């Protein structure tokens, strides 16, 4: 995984890499050495070495159908509603595990997790796990409407699909955390839930514990509510998503992260919209494109 | 030569008559009754005569022995698509050492195709097959472990079996596919009884990535090196590549033969030859049962 971890090279030519836009290996993998030597200015002879040795990198395994099949039955995910993006996430929004989508506002967070709320509720067939979802609202980001559309793009009952979903704005840090402690509760009295959806978690830790000061404590309390999230996933067997919006982590000291699965989603061309997985245990490093439309989260074109 | 427009000594003014008439493949106008081509189209009678003729020629009708086709047949192995119509489009079914592409619409059965050779590859050739197995690089994700196991029942196999046979892959994009393909020819190295491969909806990233009228060009560039990629590990490695698209003063295109499927009435669908060297034009119906990819009727 990421060019990072290349073997023999330099460190100098990794930021002349990034510096030139290419941060996946699979960019790099598929590059032209001719054009990659130009692009980053890196010696000829280095260039078809940083790609001899990208190639190599690369974990094309070719499993058999069998073999995948085995590994539908043995795990059951969440379909995003575009094609594009179930695939980077290996099939869906697994349960057991806590992911998370950070990104600017308007990359697209809140679009997905209101998607997520819904296809929840299909039938593993349709995509869904015939589940209920709880949806946090931090900053007041829910929408009744957008709910709706999504709805009936997949011609569901509006006011059936609303009953569904688990409302509850939480106001302040020690809110969110004592719902959160709560969760066990309905989840254990309703085990239909399989969707716990937390949009803006970081929010209220920023503004409760502001400024560079008290970043320590922040995270401090911050990773421990997360860690609480997590366990939740883990014990009961629903999946839980979390956004949280930056502006722009450095690319376009190595900071620590609780998040599982954590994806990065960047505004492109107007209707248009990027995702690229930044940290996953058996997930594969690559970013993909989707959009936002009035159905929701579907494919582009 | 295929399609009207490509008929020797013809007026392009008749072309659109004859178009606007209703005649616009060739078998069609080569079984047609000139008269009645005649009225149908406002053409001369002589006129009528004269493109039926040239487009009965254009079919390109060979009479050969019944020991020349025998030993054609042994000069060369194909696997079945199940349907004896669309095998006999195909002269006889999928060819070795060439790519051939089907597309068209949803549900016009370019993917039930793909799961349908995916296992009668696996067929000996006195059943159909090439006792050989078969690479399926999803783009999309389109693969049915399901259709492949009734296509396997139906045919009395090892379910269990069959999808060992299977080799699947995810390509979750243009460079994850290219890249997959580039390691492809490792694996057949590495096991040489692979002798299909099957990629459903090629141009599908290729289209996400680079949009419109604006990136074609580099689409094109992209898609025929992928392609030609592709050409000859069938042709070096002597194994059939198919390859499915969707679709609803140059054109640059590679794929050596191209089939195009079309939906008819319900069950129905219709397979029409669109590129082919030695194929002959003209199109034929099978349909897409629970069994797989049978004949209608």
């Amino acid at each position: 995984k990421t060019i990072n971890d290349l073997p023999g090279i330099s460190q100098t030519v990794i930021n002349k890499l990034i510096e030139a836009g290419y941060s996946s290996l699979e960019t790099l993998a598929v590059a032209s050495p001719q054009d990659l030597s130009v692009a980053a200015g890196i010696p000829l002879s280095t260039a078809q070495k940083i790609i001899k040795e990208a190639r190599d990198a690369l974990d094309i395994r070719f499993k058999t159908a069998l073999e995948v099949k085995k590994e539908r039955m043995n795990v059951k995910k969440i379909s995003t509603g575009s094609q594009a993006l179930d695939g980077l996430l290996a099939g869906g929004i697994e349960t057991r595990t806590m992911t998370e989508f950070f990104g600017e506002f308007g990359s697209g967070k809140t679009q997905l997790c209101h998607q997520l709320s819904v296809n929840v509720q299909l039938p593993p067939e349709k995509g869904g796990l015939s589940g209920k979802a709880v949806y946090i609202d931090t900053e007041g980001t829910f929408r009744w409407e957008r709910i709706e559309n999504m709805a009936k793009a997949l011609g569901l009952d509006i006011d059936n699909v609303m009953n569904n979903i688990y409302y509850i704005r939480a106001i302040n840090t020690d809110h969110q955390i004592a719902i959160v402690d709560d969760l066990q509760e309905l989840v254990s009295k309703d085990p239909s839930i399989k969707l716990i959806v937390v949009d803006s978690v970081t929010s209220h830790f920023r503004a409760e514990y502001p400024g560079r000061e008290n970043l320590a404590v922040r995270q401090q309390k911050l990773n421990k509510h997360l860690h609480q999230l997590t366990r939740l996933a883990e014990v009961y067997d629903i999946a839980v998503i979390i956004t949280n919006q930056v502006m722009a982590r450095p690319d376009m000291h190595t900071l620590y992260h609780v998040p599982g699965i954590r994806i990065q989603l960047k505004k492109s061309r107007g209707n248009r919209r990027i995702a690229r997985v930044v940290d996953a245990p058996h997930l594969p490093e690559g970013e993909v494109v989707f959009a936002l439309t009035e159905e929701g989260i579907r494919d582009a074109e």
